[PDB]
């Protein structure tokens, strides 16, 4: 009934990947129930930093990453949600289920990747672990891991970047190309459709 409808909650920086230095790490900014408090009220105002955020929702984490002042992440992850932000709820600027792909304002205190516009192959891909995994492009939206591994340590990475050599945004990770839990390659939504989209 109207009166008992539900409100699907923010999602919420739960944390980012630290690619300032040598070494690429994961940290963590929010545990689980202030996720879940900020989720419900889309109030946020814990500091913001870097290129690569760990997002939340209620029920699934992934990442979100910064390209040209807009917090870029996938439809499978965030569906229409808002973003929470330090003033309250923040509408989704783009939207396009046929590409997985959504976006926001990139919160203030982040840091944007530039568009690459090398038109290099090798790649690299940045997982939710601060792995920093070779991919050789193969496609406009596919590139083949130079090491497969299980789809175990892709779980969650969705919304990561694909990065060229210069550390340029190439893509968003999408999805993994698995043959009996293996993945062997990715697809991602290429920064040009980004750029396309905004
Ligand atoms: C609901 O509206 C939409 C709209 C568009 C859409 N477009 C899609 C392409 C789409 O795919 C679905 C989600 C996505 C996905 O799991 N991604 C991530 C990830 O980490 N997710 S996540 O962070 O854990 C989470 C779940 C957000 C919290 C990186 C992969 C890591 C490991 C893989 C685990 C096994 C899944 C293998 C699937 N392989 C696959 O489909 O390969 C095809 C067949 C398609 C392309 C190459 C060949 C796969 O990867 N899948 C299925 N769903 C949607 C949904
Ligand atoms: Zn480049």
């Amino acid at each position: 009934h109207m009166a008992s409808m539900k409100k699907k909650g923010s999602v919420v920086i739960v944390g980012r990947i630290n690619l300032s230095g040598d070494t690429a790490y994961a940290q963590q900014t929010r545990g689980e129930e202030g996720c879940q408090e900020t989720s419900q009220t889309g109030r946020d105002k814990n500091q913001v930093e870097g290129e690569v955020q760990i997002v939340s929702t209620a029920t699934q984490t992934f990442l979100a990453t910064s390209i040209n002042g807009v917090l870029w992440t996938v439809y499978h992850g965030a569906g229409t949600r808002t973003i929470a932000s330090p003033k309250g709820p923040v509408t989704q600027m783009y939207t396009n289920v046929d590409k997985d792909l959504v976006g926001w304002q990139a919160p203030q205190g982040s840091r944007s990747l530039t568009p690459c516009t090398c038109g290099s192959s090798d790649l690299y891909l940045v997982t939710r672990h601060a792995d920093v995994i070779p991919v050789r492009r193969r496609g406009d939206s596919r590139g083949s891991l130079l090491s497969p591994r299980p789809i175990s340590y892709l779980k969650g990475s969705s919304g990561g970047p694909l990065l060229c050599p210069a550390g340029h945004a190439v893509g968003i990770f999408r999805a993994a190309v698995s043959t009996r839990g293996v993945a062997k390659a990715v697809a991602f939504i290429p920064v040009e459709s980004l750029e396309t989209t905004m």
